[PDB]
């Protein structure tokens, strides 16, 4: 019923009603020539013109990736996994609207995360339709390729050089440039937001130089580019497409002859040897991910990081009270949503070699070292909530605080937030905590449904949370200026403030995490 032209033909949108009023949601527009063929593995091919009118009423297929099996009929999980047709043909993206047509709003672009490797727009999750409806933005997000078929490279080779996924998402950039005026959107005020590999996707954007025009400011969720996972290096690149390329018989001697070969692998036989090529895999370990491919990525990032060479603009980064434990229950001993999971000092020991496991013996017991000097002695919980502390303080809080020390330096305003509401309707356990990935529904106003059986200070703290990014898009500062809320102080080096949200207390403190990451990030790195 509302048809609006685009530079590539028209597309049919879809009205839906929200909170008393209606967003117009535009689901799965292609943004690219279908990544199929002798397309497979190389970078996004741009979209000739339709005659038609496209049909943009549904969620359109995500990308091809394995599935999470280790908990079968559990929505914790499972809630995680694609809830669309898997399909190499998946480069399409979704547009909400508010209704009525706005004369030019703030448009928000979600980058999902899950290693890279996983993920699909389509998630309920990241149901922008709230957003669009309760302040007027325009939500974009994207579908862009996980795992092997997005990111495997042969660096140097354009049949494969890498980062394709990037390149996934910052050509649907470009259309919402080219093309977000005509929904009524402002392609002047563009935020990027995503979470873990979304939240290091978007800090990418700001380090790669053909997406500087593309946006105006960042919002990152719990991942940034300098931790440990976000980049897997040259070596590793090479080593891991070869390992694939064993595993399927395409082992040849002229590169590009490997490649071919792996085009007429099927994406079934494609996905199920991209497990065995980490040599020593973890929970968290990227199978096929962002390299320095010198196209969208130049340099070594923590080069770029230190010497001031990314988009200047201001960052809103933040992460949750608990980001380790979601990976605790994948592999380390004595670990399980469905018992409490105290575990001894041997099991603590056994569950560093899971997460560090080339890491040296001496290594390894400086972690236990640094977090094993307990206030108290007896507390059983103490080796449970250690291991959760090292993974988390290792892999998130500590890349996003190092981050935004160096960020700000160049003189950028930078608002850090630590998320530490538990969800009530959080499906894992309480000892698993305010857990990595559980402040997505938060920022997306799920909460803000009054049916979903959410409590009435969660509705309030999502309201809050809402307006926060809201004006961070808009206004680049994410106060919420009406209600009496606390005011959110620019993060500095010196001070380093952030603000805790939760539904109680919105307080500001200093030096998150201080003690525990002056060891990751000044003398663990070395060893
Ligand atoms: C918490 O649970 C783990 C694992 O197990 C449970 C809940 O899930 C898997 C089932 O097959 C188990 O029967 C059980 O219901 C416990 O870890 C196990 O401990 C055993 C000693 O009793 C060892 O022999 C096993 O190797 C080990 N397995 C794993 C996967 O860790 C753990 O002891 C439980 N802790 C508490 C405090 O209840
Ligand atoms: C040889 C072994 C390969 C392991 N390959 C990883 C890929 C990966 C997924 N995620 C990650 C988050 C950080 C780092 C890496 C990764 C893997 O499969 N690890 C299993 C544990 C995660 C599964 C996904 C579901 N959980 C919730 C969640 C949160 C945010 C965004 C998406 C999903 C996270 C635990
Ligand atoms: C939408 O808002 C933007 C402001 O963000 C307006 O963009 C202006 O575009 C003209 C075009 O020549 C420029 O000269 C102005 O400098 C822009 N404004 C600013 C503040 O930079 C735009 O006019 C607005 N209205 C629309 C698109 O209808
Ligand atoms: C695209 O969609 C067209 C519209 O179908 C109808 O649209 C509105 C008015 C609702 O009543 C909806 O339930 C209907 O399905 C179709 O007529 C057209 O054939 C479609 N074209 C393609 C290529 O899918
Ligand atoms: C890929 O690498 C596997 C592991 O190699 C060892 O560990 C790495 C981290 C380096 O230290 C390296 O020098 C070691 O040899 C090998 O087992 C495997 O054969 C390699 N695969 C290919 C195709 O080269
Ligand atoms: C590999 O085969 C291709 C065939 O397209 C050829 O162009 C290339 O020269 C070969 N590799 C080398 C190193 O010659
Ligand atoms: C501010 O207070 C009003 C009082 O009714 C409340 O409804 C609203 O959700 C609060 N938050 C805002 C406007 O961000
Ligand atoms: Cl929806």
């Amino acid at each position: 019923d509302i048809i609006i032209a685009t530079k590539n033909g028209k597309v049919r949108g879809m009205q839906l009603t929200v909170f008393g009023g209606t967003v117009t949601a535009f689901l799965g527009i292609p943004y690219a020539q279908p990544p199929l063929g002798r397309l497979r593995f190389k970078k996004p091919q741009s979209l000739t013109k339709w005659s038609d009118i496209w049909n943009a009423t549904k969620y359109a297929n995500s990308c091809c990736q394995n599935i999470d099996q280790s908990f079968p009929g559990f929505h914790g999980s499972e809630m995680w996994n694609p809830n669309t047709d898997l399909s190499e043909d998946c480069l399409y993206l979704n547009v909400w609207i508010p209704a009525p047509k706005p004369k030019n709003a703030t448009v928000l672009i979600w980058i999902y995360g899950g290693g890279f490797q996983t993920g699909t727009s389509s998630l309920h999750v990241y149901d922008g339709k709230f957003l669009a409806r309760v302040e007027r933005v325009i939500v974009v997000s994207m579908n862009y390729r996980v795992g092997a078929l997005g990111f495997l490279a042969l660096p140097g080779n354009p049949e494969a050089p890498g980062n394709m996924g990037l390149f996934d998402q910052q050509l649907a950039l470009q259309w919402v440039q080219k093309n977000i005026a005509a929904f009524g959107g402002n392609p002047k005020s563009v935020t990027l937001f995503g979470e873990s590999a979304g939240a290091a996707s978007v800090s990418l954007h700001l380090l790669s130089p053909g997406s500087h025009s593309l946006f105006t400011r960042a919002i990152l969720q719990s991942g940034s580019f300098n931790a440990p996972w976000a980049v897997t290096s040259l070596y590793e690149a090479r080593n891991r497409t070869l390992n694939l390329a064993k595993l399927t018989g395409c082992s040849r001697e002229n590169e590009t002859e490997i490649i071919k070969c792996l085009r007429n692998k099927d994406p079934q036989e494609i996905l199920l040897n991209e497990a065995f090529v980490v040599p020593y895999g973890t929970p968290l370990s990227v199978n096929f991910g962002p390299t320095v491919d010198g196209d969208f990525l130049t340099d070594m990032p923590d080069i770029l990081l230190e010497l001031g060479q990314f988009k200047k603009t201001q960052i809103l980064v933040g992460v949750n009270k608990d980001e380790g434990t979601a990976f605790l229950v994948y592999g380390a001993p004595g670990f399980s949503k469905d018992n409490n999971s105290i575990i001894t000092r041997k099991e603590f020991q056994e569950g560093l070699k899971i997460f560090f496991p080339g890491v040296s013996e001496f290594g390894k017991e400086s972690i236990l070292f640094h977090y094993t000097d307990w206030v108290d002695d007896q507390r059983p919980e103490n080796y449970r909530e250690a291991l959760g502390d090292v993974v988390g303080d290792y892999n998130f809080i500590c890349p996003a605080l190092e981050f935004t020390k160096k960020f700000s330096e160049w003189g950028n305003n930078a608002f850090f937030y630590y998320f530490e509401h538990r969800s009530s309707k959080l499906p894992w356990p309480e000892w698993m905590g305010v857990m990595h990935g559980y402040e997505i529904e938060f920022v997306f106003g799920l909460p803000l449904e009054r049916r979903d059986q959410y409590t009435k200070a969660e509705e309030i703290l999502s309201r809050s949370i809402v307006k926060r990014w809201a004006n961070f898009a808009k206004y680049g500062n994410p106060q919420e200026t009406q209600n009496q809320s606390t005011s959110w102080p620019v993060f500095k080096s010196t001070e380093q403030k952030y603000l805790t949200l939760n539904t109680e207390s919105t307080r500001i403190m200093t030096k998150l995490r201080a003690q525990q990451c002056r060891f990751w990030t000044s003398f663990f790195p070395k060893v």
